C-alpha cells in the first residue's frame, strides 16, 4: 500500500536475490534495507574505477553497466560482461580491505542501491554466534568454489 513499505520490501527483495545475503536472518535484511542508499549516475559516467580502494556494494535497480578492465595500456580494455536490473557488483569490498580490479562504467542512465563496508560490517557484527557462523562459513565456501573452478 504505501510509498515505504513498498520501497522496503522492494529493497528487502533485491538484497534477498544476492546469494550471500539469502540466508541472513529477516531483521538483518530489514536494517539492510533501511542502509540502501539510492545513487544516480549518467552514461559512461565510471560508477567504479579499476585500482579504486573501494567501500561500497552496489546493486542495480535502473539501466545497464558494462564491466571492463585494462590490462596493458595499448591494447583494448577488455570486455568482461553487461550487468542490468536486479545484478550486483563490488561485493568484495563489503569483506574488509578492498582494491577494485575492474571497471564498472554506466552504460545508460543507471540507478544504483548502494551500502558501504562500515555500515554492513556494523549490522553483521551484530549477528549472533549461530548466525555469524553461518554467514562467514558461506563466505568461505563461495570464496573456495569461485577459485576452484579455475
Amino acid at each position: 500500500g504505501s510509498t515505504g513499505l513498498i520501497k522496503h520490501t522492494e529493497y528487502m527483495e533485491f538484497l534477498k536475490s544476492v546469494p550471500t545475503f539469502q540466508s541472513l536472518p529477516e531483521e538483518i535484511l530489514s536494517k539492510l534495507a533501511d542502509v540502501l542508499e539510492e545513487t544516480h549516475y549518467e552514461n559512461g559516467e565510471y560508477i567504479i574505477r579499476q585500482g579504486a580502494r573501494g567501500d561500497t556494494f552496489f546493486i542495480i535497480s535502473k539501466g545497464t553497466v558494462n564491466v571492463t578492465r585494462e590490462d596493458s595500456p595499448s591494447e583494448d580494455p577488455v570486455f568482461l560482461r553487461t550487468l542490468g536490473k536486479g545484478d550486483w557488483f563490488g561485493e568484495k569490498a563489503l569483506q574488509g580491505e578492498d582494491v577494485r580490479t575492474a571497471n564498472v562504467i554506466a552504460a545508460e542512465a543507471v540507478t544504483c542501491l548502494v551500502i558501504d563496508r562500515d555500515s554492513f560490517k556494523h549490522l553483521i557484527g551484530g549477528l549472533d554466534d549461530v548466525s555469524n557462523k553461518a554467514y562467514e562459513d558461506a563466505e568461505a565456501k563461495a570464496k573456495y568454489e569461485a577459485e576452484a573452478a579455475f
